[PDB]
């Protein structure tokens, strides 16, 4: 099903590459071209061997070399690339929860499109690296039905994907319906229960009998019925449990669209998810948006941290 763009490279020499990368260190000025071009032909997991043969034939530590030695986002992508993939969405993660100004965008956006399984894993390296509980710190940087339904997230509890039961399905489409058009106000304690609770594919079968019932789409109740955090939460549940990578190519999209470009989120989704389904991802971005990624990237970014983008990226026609 799901098909990342970066896989384990096959005479993969974790010696030889590591060279490769001290030489063009060494000295002054630096080869930024032999680093971006063999970092972005490796998988994660090869990097990390790569690591650690760099430290013990020179004694210096490969992260911290190439930050001293490259500048702006094309250090900041390099940086993210060489980060162990467990380990990368605990790091954004408390990067945007370092909460004197929480990034809720961030949140939303991780907390939303992993599943359970990943968000167990995620809860788990956080904690390890961290010394805190995920958990814990969202409750401390956010505040009402908002923290609520990320709590309801992160106990990444959602039923398991069986047999579908209509009449359960019924249930909870004209509940949704009582809760938000037909109701002065909202019950958004009832939207984020089944939302956030019931499987998936249970859901996907509620949202077309919701559509059906009421004559709206899920999401344009939500826009009707909500506002702030909580819809863009919402929002972002609903688009995944319809499809992880359609709302992540919609996020890319819109990191670019506009003027310049929100380097982080597009750094973030392209290496979080080159080794998952980034090559998804690039199909419904091409069906919906009408431009390839590429083209979307190459046209956005600029110099080397253009390079390692597209290299990562791939497919002009996608
Ligand atoms: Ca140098
Ligand atoms: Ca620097
Ligand atoms: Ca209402
Ligand atoms: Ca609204
Ligand atoms: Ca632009």
């Amino acid at each position: 099903a799901l098909r990342g763009t970066v896989t384990d490279f096959s005479g993969f020499d974790g010696r030889a590459d590591a060279e490769v990368l001290r030489k063009a260190m060494k000295g002054l000025g630096t080869d930024e071209d032999s680093i971006l071009n063999l970092l972005t032909a490796r998988s994660n997991a090869q990097r990390q061997q790569i690591a650690e043969e760099f430290k013990t034939l020179f004694g210096r530590d490969l992260v911290n070399d190439m930050k001293s030695e490259l500048k702006g986002k094309f250090e900041k992508l390099i940086v993210a690339l060489m980060k162990p993939s467990r380990l990368y969405d605990a790091y954004e993660l408390k990067h945007a929860l370092k909460g004197a100004g929480t990034d809720e965008k961030v949140l939303t956006e991780i907390i939303a499109s992993r599943t359970p399984e990943e968000l167990r894993a995620i809860k788990q390296a956080y904690e390890e690296e961290y010394g805190s509980n995920l958990e814990d710190d969202v409750v401390g940087d956010t505040k009402g039905y908002y923290q609520r339904m990320l709590v309801v997230l992160l106990q990444a509890n959602r039923d398991p994907d069986t047999a579908i039961d209509d009449a359960q399905v019924e249930l909870d489409a004209q509940a949704l319906f009582q809760a938000g058009e037909l109701k002065w106000g909202t019950d958004e304690e009832k939207f984020i229960t089944i939302l956030g609770t019931r499987s998936v594919s249970h859901l996907r079968r509620v949202f077309d009998k919701y559509m059906t019932i009421s004559g709206f789409q899920i999401e344009e109740t939500i826009d009707r019925e909500t506002k702030g955090n909580l819809e863009n939460l919402l929002l972002a549940v609903v688009k995944s449990i319809r499809s992880i990578p359609a709302y992540l190519a919609e996020t890319l999209y819109y990191a670019m669209k506009g003027a310049g470009t929100d380097d982080h989120t597009l750094i973030r989704v392209i290496v979080s998810r080159s080794e998952i389904d980034l090559f998804n991802i690039r199909k419904e971005f091409r069906k919906n948006f009408a431009t390839s990624l590429y083209s979307m990237i190459k046209g956005d970014t600029k110099g080397d941290y253009k390079k390692a983008l597209l290299l990562l990226c791939g497919g002009e026609d996608d």
